């Protein structure tokens, strides 16, 4: 038929695994032939997932650290990149609360449809692509890379290893650069800072990490895979079958059949070492923002895996000034980066920016009507000297770009949008 | 074999039209038998559409005026109601830019899939329902009506009279309280403050308004129908067939076959009078925020229809302080209300609050990391004095409500969320 | 501030539970006050869910039995009702294979997004409503109830008790009449006639049935709830915690931590009795179509619960003539109905009709081009004698109904559809 | 900072347009530089759209003709390819009737959301990819190309040139091989065999075709572009502005402002000649299946454009045997192929096979219960001689494929599906 999309040979894939530094200290318990057997006759190219994963991997080794904020709409991600950030964090918590395919508001318990995060990945890429298109026709070189890598939340995989596989494949189709996977029971999943967490056995999470690598290999992209452990706070586990988990099992049960288990940094360090051959970064959820506890985790893991990169949640679930003074707050990310936490992110930044800014505006509007909105518009005009552009909302969503399409199709069109607009006249 | 959902008889429907004050001075050019003929054997009840439309109609007569801000996410609408607003505005522009079913960023040109605004209507109602559920279990009586009426953008109907009908039907199924319809050609639709607008004949828009009323009648709900005219700025019209449009026709035609027409307040007043028997409120798009021009329009329409209520777009496409001083800005909505503009709204409030707040946070985060986020969290804490609740984000999205479901199913559950959470421990 | 959608009092709900025969021998382990506490301030009416559940309950008592075929498209359901069937079966297997929101073809292992079956419930109700609308304007009274009740697949709930709750709520919002729930581990769900099945403890499935009943009570509809057991073939269970399951536990363990258990009719009878207070119908999956085995199950359950209705899967996963002669096949459903199997259904009837009919057509088309299609068209003409109407495909999908809408809006319209069509001129 | 997805230079694009025989006699009224200006900094690869369009173009030149049947589900397309067909036809009519994103049943009047056909394109490609994956692990070599090219319905563009552009881009993203575009007014669109059709001016449709080619060029794929004319039956046109349309105008205008126009083969030939530089295939809708009318059209177009390929709708809206005898039906497609109709398709084959097969099964089921289903199952067993495989429904939807994923992840899994299935035991 065609050679478009012809799959590589097993020999070619193996040679890449053997020689490319990307795969240094990456364990695959399946074979190159196993991957080829799953690829059918044609392999779709995933341009944005390949580019994003390559850019992310290089940034993790070139920059002092890579930091990000949670984004739940496309416009949110556009502003993060315009303001200088070099990666986007896609929070599952935020999707549950305000951006999932059921249309409902949910707490962070894997309640929403499992294709919700992939749809938001695709949306963010679409929004960044439009900003890129607009910058090109405008001659705007201020942003070097509009297509910042997206790191997205895989939660606990919404089921078994096959649900993990399908979620990873959908995230890649949408253009994700990295995805993270946590060792909780999917049916009882929680935000790391909620109670009632139930762990699964160490080997079951290795199965999840293997399945996420397998889906990326079958899709022929070098996706960044992140392992997260919830063992710092969880006091339940589903089974005592894994000998690595038994040192923490107390022998108590629950009515549901769960096993009580002893939480803290020790099972976290043990699990992280077990996950390390199967993860590009490792992340330990913590109960407080504590540089000393982060140091103990980092040093214990790197005692055995010196080159293992780590990730850290700078969570809005912490009351920051109840825990830390302003000087420690200001140095927090820089100190973490020196310990090897190379990916750092504020999970719920978008939820809090969106909810606070609308409450603040709506409250003033309820009291004083247009005066409250004008105060916001003036702050927007003032932000232009910092690089803000969305004051001109028509060009910001592509009115000029679609004007260019329109005049390319018909240079004599009587119905283009920007000429004669109030944006042209008053902005 | 049931009486659930049995339709009314034509006589009952006619009797309501003849006697209910809601229908005073409402023209229906079809009959009550026509409505019944289209209803099949079962009529679904649309509870939120019925309640919303009833509340909106009463508020339009009981309050000095009803105002609103554009909302493009569910959380946005929740904060608007929490802050004291009594209606939600659903902007088609914002849906094009950041919340439509294609996943793309679009300018305001009817480019997105035609069921996008109904999906956002349903989302907003779901989010308000969750806020109401949470308030009930928390004993929070501070908000009297969580289910604020939604007024939504029907654009130019996405085609002909049948496309209008299906869009109105879908908005009602989603729970809309009112919808607005503009006299533009759908294939060339623009934001009212963009150039290149093409009007359709006066009688064609009467057909659109009739189709919107018919869909509401067949759905058995008293939806508020709003007519918008774009004739202040539009210099093209599709045809000269309507004698009411011929005074403004110059005879010149474009190469597309459009007719050039004389724009301004005069065609607006003529079209408003023609639309008045077919609309609960009438809205003129304007190029500037000008109280004197609004009075000229109001007095001209009320000279023939003294009881006709009007709507006004307090548009972010205006540069407010370039046109008006601070005292005029402060009184702007109050003065419009005295002229009969009983529904007033800031279309793109959500776009600007969302884009500005994320730019500001991300810019600070790029420079100072955690310091910038703590400034926001501290402002959130301070806003609790004003009624803000989203600092406790877990309860805000229903963690406590779903805990109550879990303990209702199984009072001995070991996996509830709020007990043990950092929110309980630190907030 | 309106009375539309006001919730009932707990006293009203309790009086209905205590005295309505619908709730005879129905156990609820939560209270009427618990239901009111979860309902917020407004309860949406679910007309089609209410009517469908009421019609299904009456049919299960008035007809000798209720039978159905699996439907995966709206047109499929329309033809089932046109042909005289009185219920529709919505198979999750078929949704996985050809009608789910991921767009992918899946085997029956709970891989698709959890809102997929609700979306198909809504589609089927929409399609039946259109057939009803067309019949009314055509004066066609040949079908007494176009809105046949839909029984839909809730699989294993896609997680924990809260995932069950949300799926049931969404099925109800879409208009379902009944739903079924199986005692399998969601993360390892299988078609009942696949291998590798894992049971959950008896009490965990009671929790699922309680959650399904609770969602229906909060939504204020009398949804028919069906409990399915997979214990005839399953040899694994997640835990031995439940004393009712311990008699069948063999003591042997897998590497994942599962427990081997003795399968067969004995644990099915035990689980059926435990589920009976929580289910309107009970369904045991079987490995062969066997009237003797069905009699043994029915008599053992009715020995304790004489009035308990049962459901039976006449599965296409059986090779029917390999097991039964033509006389037994002919009387199979009638004999089951006399044992108390009041709901009987062919799960995969839609998959097999669709796949076989297109293979047959396309094979003949590949050889003989138009001759193959004309043979189908002539069979369709011949079927009009049994009441088939889809030969006239324009009116079948509502061309005449939308013509009636168009001429209600504008009786003098020049652009109606059926006048001048080839359907009007050639059929 | 990556080279992944780097766009081509304008010089490279121009050299391909100038020298590649794919673009012989293809007029582009915009420039190579215009295309580059719209591509941003990264161009996504569209593997399936590129491969499909390349295979379609070579098949149109290599085969005596390419024929297809309308498919509205993924399984339908799989059976068409299994049966030996080399292309899939994606009917907008069928999507309107039973497979669109509103969930409603619609007549063929551009009522459904504009992204509905792209979603079905993606679905069909997903289903063909699964059949390909299954075939590979089964060693099944009986089908040479599972990824048959998809030709999809663009209707009248759902608006203006920009709506056309976005629909073409979405079809390509989904993997389409070719798309067709008709010269009707979008707001009044009809099936070609319904009444009430309104034409747009000849130059307006050239704009549509130019926009469709532009979107394919910006997406860097050689999509096959098909132009359809509805002038055989339409008696209305929006405007007389175009001098090529003026010979058929009568001068009369309707109350809506439409011009009356003389329909027939003569305006179809005129429009085909004007469309030919902008279309890879040309299609004239006809009122009857008439081989001499097709020869008149083909000879008139090819006299001026000798190499112009044509397409023909073998429509189920024709009553075939009241127009033609069996001998003519049998040679119909072969005779058309000799005239240059190289793509021929039965638009509504899927609707009719689906509706008839379920009516036939359900009618028999209502009378005879399981005997009627067993008749179908036995017809499926008999069709295995011809290559039918879906009787084994578990492997048909990928139970064996996902078993292979599962044992690749964990070779000792206790929970694989096919082992212990009734399919393995009774089939
Ligand atoms: O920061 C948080 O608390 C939320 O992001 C969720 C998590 O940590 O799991
Ligand atoms: O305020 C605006 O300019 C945008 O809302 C859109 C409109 O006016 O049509
Ligand atoms: O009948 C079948 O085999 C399929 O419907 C699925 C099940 O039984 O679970
Ligand atoms: O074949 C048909 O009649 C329908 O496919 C629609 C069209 O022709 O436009
Ligand atoms: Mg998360
Ligand atoms: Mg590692
Ligand atoms: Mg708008
Ligand atoms: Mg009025
Ligand atoms: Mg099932
Ligand atoms: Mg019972
Ligand atoms: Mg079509
Ligand atoms: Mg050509």
């Amino acid at each position: 038929m065609s050679v478009v999309g012809t799959p590589k040979s097993a020999e070619q894939i193996q040679q890449e695994w053997d020689t490319n530094p990307r795969w240094k200290d990456v364990t695959r318990t399946y074979s190159a032939e196993d991957v080829v057997a799953l690829q059918g006759s044609v392999v779709e190219e995933h341009t944005l997932a390949r580019r994003g994963a390559e850019v992310l991997w290089e940034q993790l080794h070139d920059l002092e650290w890579v930091n990000a904020l949670g984004a739940l709409t496309g416009n949110m991600a556009v502003q993060q990149v315009r303001a200088g950030l070099k990666a986007i964090y896609l929070s599952g918590w935020q999707v549950a609360g305000d951006a999932n395919l059921s249309g409902h508001t949910y707490p962070d318990q894997s309640l929403y449809p499992a294709n919700s995060v992939p749809q938001v990945v695709r949306r963010i890429n679409n929004a960044l692509q439009r900003a890129d298109q607009i910058a090109k026709i405008e001659g705007d070189t201020s942003v070097e890379n509009w297509l910042a890598p997206i790191v997205a939340d895989g939660e606990a995989g919404f089921g078994g290893a096959l649900n993990v596989y399908e979620l990873q494949k959908a995230l890649i189709a949408a253009g994700v650069a990295g995805s993270h996977w946590e060792d909780q029971l999917a049916s009882e999943k929680k935000c790391g800072h909620l109670g009632g967490k139930v762990l699964i056995p160490t080997q079951q999470h290795i199965r999840t990490l293997t399945s996420a690598r397998l889906a990326a290999d079958v899709a022929d992209v070098p996706t960044v895979v992140i392992a997260r452990t919830d063992a710092e706070a969880a006091t339940l586990i589903t089974s005592d079958v894994d000998e690595r988990d038994q040192p923490f099992i107390t022998g108590e049960r629950t009515r549901e059949g769960f096993y009580r288990t002893k939480n803290g940094i020790e099972p976290c360090i043990a699990r992280a070492k077990a996950y390390a051959p199967f993860a590009d970064l490792i992340w330990m959820e913590t109960g407080t923002p504590d540089l000393e506890a982060a140091r103990q985790f980092s040093e214990a893991v790197k005692a055995e895996y010196p080159d293992q990169m780590l990730a850290y949640n700078c969570s809005p679930s912490f009351n920051w000034k109840k825990h830390l003074d302003d000087a420690t707050i200001a140095k927090f990310q820089k100190e973490l980066a020196a310990m090897g936490f190379k990916f750092q992110f504020i999970t719920l930044a978008g939820f809090h920016a969106l909810n606070y800014s609308m409450f603040d505006l709506a409250y003033g509007y309820a009291q004083n009507q247009m005066s409250a909105y004008v105060e916001l518009q003036e702050r927007e005009f003032a932000a232009e000297e910092r690089g803000y552009t969305a004051t001109k909302h028509q060009r910001e969503v592509g009115a000029g770009y679609f004007d260019r399409i329109a005049t390319t199709v018909d240079p004599n069109s009587s119905t283009t949008a920007l000429t004669g607009s109030t944006e042209e006249g008053q902005f």
